[PDB]
């Protein structure tokens, strides 16, 4: 189970727990430029996948600028972070900045890859704090979804999953 906790209070999350070799559904994602992006675009090359409620909430810093910068070094790997809508979380991309290839998405306009990997937040209508490492087919080789949103996970274990593709 993929429930999680934000600032101390236990929510629930809507379309749950994805694991590994479970393939992902294909849905629609926005750009930081607002372009219409799906699952089909990133497929055709190893992908990973950062999500993020928010960059204004510090997470930046202590792990999805350092696992995005590490990830963009394994190879050619396609390198995301998914943020929602709300104005604190795509301005500056603190996991974007610095490495060029990556980009920062913003789901919570149509919930859809929320909803697919059951990311979107059930009481706070939040993206989760997640993590994911998918293969060229789109097939799930990583999936976590941390304890508590304000928290990161251990990021070399995604890091370890792309390599065991890319190498």
């Amino acid at each position: 189970m993929a429930e999680i906790t934000f600032k101390g209070g236990p929510v629930t999350l809507v379309g749950q727990e994805v694991k590994v070799g479970d393939q992902a559904p294909d849905f629609t994602v926005l750009t930081n430029s607002l372009e219409e992006k799906s699952l089909a675009d990133m497929k055709g090359k190893v992908t990973i996948i950062s999500v993020i409620p928010s960059i204004d909430t510090g997470v930046c810093d202590a792990q999805t600028r350092r696992f995005n910068e590490e990830a963009a070094k394994l190879g050619d790997v396609n390198v995301y972070t998914i943020s929602a809508d709300l104005p604190f979380a795509q301005a500056r991309w603190c996991g974007a900045n610095g490495i060029d290839k990556v980009e920062t998405l913003s789901d919570h306009r149509d919930m859809s890859f929320g909803e697919a990997f059951g990311v979107y937040i059930k009481e706070l209508r939040l993206l989760a704090r997640s993590v994911f490492v998918l293969d060229e087919n789109g097939k799930v080789v990583y999936a976590e979804y941390v304890s508590e949103a304000t928290n990161h996970p251990n990021y070399e274990k995604p890091i370890e999953a792309a390599k065991a593709l890319v190498k």
